[PDB]
């Protein structure tokens, strides 16, 4: 039963666990690591967000993590290729490290394309105001069902810059294959927010340690989401 | 003992030959691709190379490929790590493509830092122009010892742009975490010295097959040898 304390199911050992998760040992490109080392570009965007409010599937506590998952309507359009968002879930605090700075919580939206790659979208936020983006969310773990449109085409500001490499799954079983996407600006979550998500999430952190880093190429890149 | 015949050695079963051999099949990063997608880098690299005319250890034929082995005195000093060459061998017809265009040779100029991670610099042929480089190996694979110096110094040009990105040893055991360089512009080689070098090989392509690309990040840049 795999989690993030330092014992026998411990993030040192979740190898050990399964079969399945021994990747997240042995893999070269395990997710996180901190971001230090990229480049810059003046290419076009190669990334387009179809996104809209939407009313989730399920808000529920799983693999650590409060999630939001979502009906196939939503979609990340990259390469020219739709990836449908799976789901939105958090962790507390950030697991990205950029220039050696963490944030007290992130999201993680989690995309597939038909070929079942995996594509994922990393946001953090800094303690501030309320974000009203949040409450459907909130409200809706705490609700038996019926759950509220969550704001999805909202949720991001008009312009991002992200940090675009390859890596892995941050949970077991680890896997890797995936596309990342850390988005370098902040969403605000205010004090009040920010406590009672990590209570949802067991006021335990869900945070994978930083894994080693085999010369990960880091583009920095834009792209709007509008 | 694996081959690139397609009997119960070949590439789509090295995975099964040894366990040494598993991420063969379950690595999500695995070479040779089809480069085409690609982010372009207007900076030149702090890439610095160390080579200098070396006499071969060996110059043989090993694993199906025309190799020739080094004392560990030459390097590519990469992100502040020395990585020391190994080897030079080949490849025929060329592993990697870019935007689908193959070369009928490359090579493949093998290195590894202290801390065991692993850098290797492709480089294809087309052809061409006699290419004097090439000599002291083609003449040292027909010699029992006391091989001549190999002009690693002289091997490429001053100014290179490459493909730069994170994969994996294109034969068994197949490691990833392996920082590529893959140089855009062909070396030249005569139709007699790649039929040679082809008759050293024994006439028997040695190329893996494209694998699965799950969005490999890919920069392009530019270095300068000296
Ligand atoms: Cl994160
Ligand atoms: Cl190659
Ligand atoms: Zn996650
Ligand atoms: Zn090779």
């Amino acid at each position: 039963k795999w989690d993030y304390k330092n014992k026998e199911n411990g993030p040192h050992r979740w190898d050990k666990l399964h079969k399945d998760f021994e990747v997240c040992k042995s893999g070269k490109s395990q997710s996180p690591i901190n971001i230090e080392h990229y480049y810059h570009t003046q290419d076009k965007a190669d990334l387009q967000f179809k996104y809209a409010a939407s009313k989730p599937k399920a808000v529920f506590f799983t693999h650590h993590t409060l999630k939001a998952s979502f009906e196939p309507t939503n979609h990340i359009n990259y390469r020219g290729h739709d990836y449908v968002l799976d789901n939105v879930h958090f962790h507390a605090p950030m697991e990205f490290l950029i220039n050696n700075k963490t944030r007290p919580l992130s999201a993680h939206f989690v995309h597939k394309d038909a070929k079942g790659r995996l594509l994922v979208l990393a946001i953090g936020f800094e303690e501030g105001k309320e974000n009203p983006n949040l409450d459907p969310i909130l409200e809706g773990i705490q609700k038996k069902q019926n759950f509220k449109e969550v704001a999805l085409d909202a949720f991001l500001p008009k312009s991002i810059n992200y940090y675009h490499f390859n890596g892995s799954l941050t949970a077991p079983p680890c896997t890797e294959g995936v596309a990342w996407f850390v988005v370098e600006e902040p969403l605000e979550v205010s004090a009040k927010q920010l406590a009672e998500i990590k209570k949802r999430m067991k006021n335990s952190p869900n945070q994978r340690p930083v894994q080693p880093d085999y010369n990960t190429v880091i583009i920095k890149r834009s792209a709007e989401t509008r």
